[PDB]
């Protein structure tokens, strides 16, 4: 039912969204190569005894997890204090220091050259990080909406977890031919045989779509004279304008039910998630983890704040988002759009699977 509608919406915007995310404005993401993990050392501390790999001795050295999850340094660019990602959307048409972008070794990564895919990352470390995230699902008891908050937090994490599982299944490395291709059996093992994980990805899709729909009317211009950035903002509006659905009438994140205390806690909770991404040993995994956790935190900030705000406050909320956050939000939407498409694609592979049996 709900899948049918969100799926139809996705069919319409899938290619335009993908095109938009490849643009110069959206293709880069600021990442601090410096990692500050509390649970352990992620700066120089390596992961031994395959504590960070999924269940490689018989495969070439260039297909080891450490390589599959490594960055492509050739596309990366230097990130200075003048980097627009640190600026408020209001400023587009110091800054990095003001908005707390205090990275010791920040760089701009080319997301087109560093896609989310199977990297072989996993084992005990990946398991510990996921468990820690699900376990930190705690809110002040007695607060109005405590159970709703715990349910929403869980669903967002689960949909995030599922989107990653879907991507590593869709873009899997065949160790025989050495080509990246869909792996149906893995998809079934990570997503297909667990219906609720698919539901949670649709939930996340609706949450992010709603945040984008809500801010669209208040997005400031990207530039006045620059034709390139001008057309970019136009293409963004064209995508968002097609997201309208009555599903948005639903209070997906219980914005109307959660107390102000729970909202801050909820927001603070996702901040901790973004932070534990620094413990992820796999570079590409950490990058996309940072992108998506930030995207979800941004969707939450938007939905919680725009809910009961007057028009003057709406333009303020949207205008103070940083380019960094907007990139995170749209790239996260792009991963969810791709995840739903992958589910559709796999359903067809499944069909032609049982037919060949
Ligand atoms: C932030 C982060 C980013 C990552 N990015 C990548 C990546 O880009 N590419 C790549 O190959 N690997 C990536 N990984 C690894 C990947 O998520 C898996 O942990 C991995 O493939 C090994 O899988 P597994 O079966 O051991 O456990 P997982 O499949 O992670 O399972 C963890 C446990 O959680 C449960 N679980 C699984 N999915 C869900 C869900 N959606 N909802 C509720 N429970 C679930 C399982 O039953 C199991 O108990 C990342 C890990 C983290 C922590
Ligand atoms: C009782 C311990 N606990 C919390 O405090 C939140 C999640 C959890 O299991």
């Amino acid at each position: 039912g709900s899948f049918n509608e969100l799926n139809a919406i996705n069919e319409n915007i899938r290619d335009d969204l993908s095109a938009l995310l490849k643009s110069d404005f959206f293709k880069y993401f600021r990442l601090d190569l410096y990692k500050q993990c509390s649970f352990w050392d992620a700066n120089d501390g390596l992961c031994l005894n395959r504590a960070c790999s999924v269940d490689w001795d018989t495969l070439p050295e260039y297909w080891q997890p450490e390589i599959l999850g490594s960055f492509n340094n050739d596309t990366m660019k230097e990130a200075d204090d003048s980097d627009d990602e640190c600026k408020f959307l209001d400023q587009l048409a110091n800054y990095c220091d003001v908005n707390d972008f205090n990275g010791k070794n920040a760089v701009l990564i080319d997301l087109t050259a560093n896609p989310e895919r199977f990297t072989g990352y996993g084992g005990k470390q990946a398991g510990q990080i996921w468990s820690t995230i699900y376990q930190d699902n705690c809110f002040t008891i007695g607060e109005t909406g405590e159970s709703l908050a715990k349910d929403a937090f869980y669903r967002l994490v689960s949909g995030f977890h599922a989107s990653i599982g879907t991507h590593l299944s869709k873009e899997y490395l065949n160790t025989k031919t050495g080509k990246w291709e869909p792996n149906l059996d893995l998809f079934m093992a990570r997503i297909g045989n667990f219906p609720d994980r698919v539901t949670n990805m649709y939930f996340n899709y609706a949450v992010v779509a709603k945040a984008l729909w809500k801010i669209q009317p208040y997005l400031p211009e990207f530039s006045f004279a620059d034709l390139v950035n001008k057309e970019i903002k136009n293409k963004m509006d064209n995508v968002i304008s097609q997201l309208d659905t009555k599903i948005f009438n639903e209070d997906l994140v219980f914005a109307n039910d959660l107390s102000l205390t729970l909202k801050d806690e909820f927001r603070s909770r996702f901040k901790n998630v973004t932070k534990i991404m620094d413990c992820v040993q796999c570079d590409r995994c950490r990058l996309w983890g940072k992108i998506q956790t930030t995207g979800y935190a941004t969707a939450l900030k938007i939905l919680f704040e725009i809910n009961d705000a007057d028009e003057f406050t709406k333009q303020h909320i949207v205008g103070k988002l940083t380019k960094y956050e907007l990139i995170a939000l749209l790239q996260t939407f792009g991963r969810l759009s791709e995840s739903i498409e992958s589910v559709n694609m796999f359903e067809k592979m499944y069909g032609k699977r049982l037919l060949e049996r």
